[PDB]
């Protein structure tokens, strides 16, 4: 899928995002996450759902690693990671990508 979120581009060809014609590379476990998002955009995953999914069945309970995967993409793709606009908690649910333009 070639998808735009907002500012971010993603194309199926590389383990990347596009933002505002800056390449930034994602390692497999970023890009799958990111990707994985953009399809569900707008909706609240649990770590749990994306243990399971983006890593997954040995996974499970391993929460912390979402977290810094999270933090990890939001290092990379954020204007500012401290304050993200992408990449959203919902605060003890889980995590999102939306388009904040």
């Amino acid at each position: 899928s070639h998808m735009t979120i907002g500012d971010l581009t993603i194309h199926p060809d590389a383990y990347m995002v596009s933002k505002r014609g800056e390449k930034i590379e994602l390692t497999h476990r970023e890009f799958e996450l990111l990707y994985y998002l953009a399809k569900h955009i707008g909706q609240v995953m649990t770590r749990e759902h994306l243990l399971q999914t983006v890593w997954g069945y040995d996974y499970f309970g391993d929460v912390r690693t979402v977290d810094v995967t999270v933090r990890r993409l939001r290092e990379k793709i954020e204007d500012s990671p401290s304050h993200p606009t992408y990449l959203v908690t919902r605060r003890g649910v889980g995590y999102y990508l939306r388009n904040p333009e």
